[PDB]
């Protein structure tokens, strides 16, 4: 068996947990077992994880110890109607809010909040002593259990939590002492096996359950090094676990040698004798990594993406109207303002053009504040992030990478699948092996936004060359197809 | 020769002027000759009108009496290198702008303004004197000619016009006098047929044109009444009119027998003797018509739009688009919409609202969409001109106006397999909606029905997919097929 382990998945997912998955669905048909391991607590990953894979394919950390691994939504349950006739309760709806205020005849209980207004989805509930102090707070799993209860000391601050299982019964404590403002964990109780287990540390829980996992012949992935490469430290070497990177490794590419590992990837360069094999996407990645290590352990670059059929509509280009489109996620490293720029001084030589943003992330309101302020509400859009862009990248004439950071580019080679060229700036890693200039896009020197508008304002002239790159994009789409990562990922496994 | 008459086309085709090309792209196919007339003066006519119908299709009185009737593009000429290279001027380039001040050894003589940034097309050109007031402009026909100097007055008020043909000689003149603030017609001298013609208003002027363009037999059509009515008024029984209706026919739709006229159409219903019939699109408007003028003359249903034969019903799970295809006019009430997607972001939050159009209210619409922070999910399209790609993913078509003929946009919807949620107002909706068949009518502004229904039919897949194969079903009634029948059926009986 093999195991993918992560943090968790978000409600939009990240480059990682896209990158994770992918794997978990070539393993799938390829025919060797594997499975998502989670490491984080979250009461939401059932909803998250619902439209990608099963329940089955993903072990959570807390679910495991909380006997509900595998465990699906139970049947819908009335809190409100519960409180108002079963408990003889009043219930002060909270305005703009699916939040409650629980009283018993004028004595102030609980606050209670719901995720959806219908009232379906029990988020947390607070609770209060008699002079109106939160004292403890009960979270609830989106399939209905209450998943943690939280004791609150001084100014809400948490002194402790427990977990408990969907039947009730206690299955882990965290004890909480406060350092620099911030709740740090202490001690840890978990219940498992009928006995008694004790952690300092959530990596010693995170180790221990590894430990339960691992079978004589399973493999391990290490993705979330920040997390993962900690708990594997303190994992015999006896059970195999294979690094993969899914960035830059270093906090300056531009300095090879001298410069220092990203402090996400620190704790893994330092025991890199620990780590069975270390995998990139990028052939570069590989070179300048396994130089850098001095080869002390194998490299492989297995692309996170791969290309699969298409079964929705190709360069179907209205003559009339040019769609742009980026697709990334709406953080400060992908540059998107340069993107709005570019689309202001382009106006006026082509008219009716559009620029589509697809993702979501904490640059949102200031990406909004300049389509606004150039007056571009009629020619930019920020469309929410959505899986399943293959209606959307229809009529996409151009993707756009402003990036100056990416690693692999998994909305670059996705570009390429549907036939839409791609100019980005020349960066590391991903763009330089993904897209030959004047072959399907073209590099543009980086923050050279001049060079950028230059040539995105040559391709939209000339038509001739879109068609063309658009072309070679689909060639160049098939050199990663779900086949050539199916074989690339048994040879490894094998050899392993 | 049947004439289609309007005012003009604009960047932005309007309903009406949708509904002339519509009708022509009919005649065009079932044989019979016909072509749109256009009045106002538009240097841009061609260049709106390229992508819909040809030079050869509609006559610009205009173009007519400036001899650039059927007339297309110049090569270009370079303008910039012109005035540098031969006329030995400097060229001080406006910052952020395609224009120009062209200075002659320091003497501030011209402020050119181009339409492009390749500098290709001239639009206009304002001429200064000593004291450096403007006293004339140079407005320049997107073809390449001088099509039209107007000269200034005190606050650069316009006090007359002289119109060329491209040869350059003078066809038209325009003598302006301001009533409240605004420049009025008060003299046209006209130099056609080697003679001068006057005429005191462009009325008068329109109605000379017309019987310069009848033969026998030739058959008109009035599809602007606020000026095409008062046209044909001042214009003899001799030649065949029809009267085209295109929206609500009265100032307010629920008294049928009181109320009065809208403004545009008082002109036509007070002379309704000079037509020979009136055409409008629902049949219940035919009715409710027929009975306010008692039979007078003929009024016939015949719907502005057709259905025809582009990816359909092509519709993402996760997502659910809602589209507006409506114009940011107040009577279409669209912000009433954005207040439907605030209410129902929580209960779907993947929802997005495209909205497709033009009009006077694009920042008041985006001023709510900030203010709410819906920018995420409401959309202001702008005005597209294919849309076929749009209506694939498609969940359902939005109407919120108050006042409507046919709605173009509505069978648009039905024809691409969307669904449509309306008020019940009319006409149209009416007629194209059978509620639970291809969609629903609401109660007019009941704003609560409205989302009511729209979150239910979101709620249900399995209803939106049978109310796309009604929609589809509806939409074969309205057929082209079925309308050059119609129209070739009602043009002989006239």
């Amino acid at each position: 068996m093999n195991y993918f382990v992560g943090n968790s998945l978000g409600v939009n997912l990240t480059g990682i947990e896209k990158a994770i998955i992918n794997r978990l669905n070539l393993f799938k048909e390829m025919g060797r077992p594997a499975q998502c391991v989670f490491l984080s607590w979250n009461r939401y990953l059932y909803r998250n994880a619902q439209n990608y894979i099963t329940s089955s394919d993903y072990i959570n950390m807390y679910d495991f110890f909380q006997e509900a691994t595998y465990l699906e939504r139970n049947e819908p349950f009335d809190w409100l109607s519960y409180w108002t006739d079963e408990c003889h309760y009043t219930l002060k709806h909270v305005e703009n809010s699916h939040d409650f205020r629980i009283y018993d005849q004028e004595r102030f209980l609980m606050y209670a909040h719901f995720q959806d207004p219908k009232y379906r989805i029990l988020d947390y509930v607070n609770h209060f002593d008699s002079q109106r102090r939160k004292v403890k707070r009960d979270f609830y799993d989106v399939r209905g259990f209450l998943s943690c209860s939280r004791i609150l000391v001084d100014k809400q601050q948490t002194l402790c939590e427990f977990f408990y299982n969907p039947e009730g019964d206690t299955k882990l404590e965290k004890y909480f002492s406060y350092k620099d403002g911030k709740p740090e964990v202490q001690k840890i109780i978990v219940y498992y096996a009928n006995k008694q287990y004790f952690f300092n540390n959530e990596t010693e829980l995170g180790a221990f359950f590894i430990k339960q996992l691992y079978q004589h012949g399973d493999l391990f992935f290490s993705d979330r090094n920040v997390y993962t490469a900690p708990i594997f430290n303190l994992t015999p070497e006896s059970i195999p676990v294979v690094a993969v990177l899914h960035s830059t490794h270093i906090k300056n590419i531009d300095a090879l040698d001298s410069s220092p590992f990203k402090n996400v990837y620190k704790a893994m360069f330092e025991n890199l004798s620990r780590y069975r094999a270390i995998i990139v996407s990028t052939e570069q990645q590989k070179l300048d990594v396994e130089k850098r290590i001095n080869h002390t352990i194998p490299v492989v670059n297995i692309p996170v993406g791969y290309s699969e059929t298409i079964d929705t509509p190709v360069q179907t280009l209205d003559q009339r109207s040019v769609k742009l489109i980026s697709v990334a996620r709406y953080s400060p490293e992908k540059q998107l303002h340069q993107q709005i720029e570019l689309i202001k001084r382009l106006v006026s030589y082509v008219p009716k053009i559009e620029l589509h943003m697809y993702g979501f992330g904490s640059e949102s309101k200031k990406l909004n504040e300049l389509i606004q302020k150039y007056g571009l509400e009629n020619h930019v859009y920020l469309r929410g992030f959505l899986s399943n862009l293959d209606q959307e990248y229809s009529d996409a004439y151009l993707s756009l990478i402003t990036s100056n950071m990416e690693g692999f580019s998994l909305a670059l080679l996705e570009s390429l699948a549907h036939g839409v060229p791609v100019i980005s700036y020349d960066i590391k890693y991903g763009p330089n092996e993904l897209i030959t200039s004047d072959f399907n896009g073209y590099l543009i020197t980086k923050n050279d936004e001049d060079a950028l508008f230059d040539k995105v304002k040559y391709v939209i002239d000339h038509p001739e060359v879109q068609q063309r790159l658009s072309k070679g994009s689909l060639a160049k789409a098939q050199q990663y197809s779900k086949a050539s990562l199916i074989k690339q990922w048994d040879q490894f496994v094998r050899l392993i």
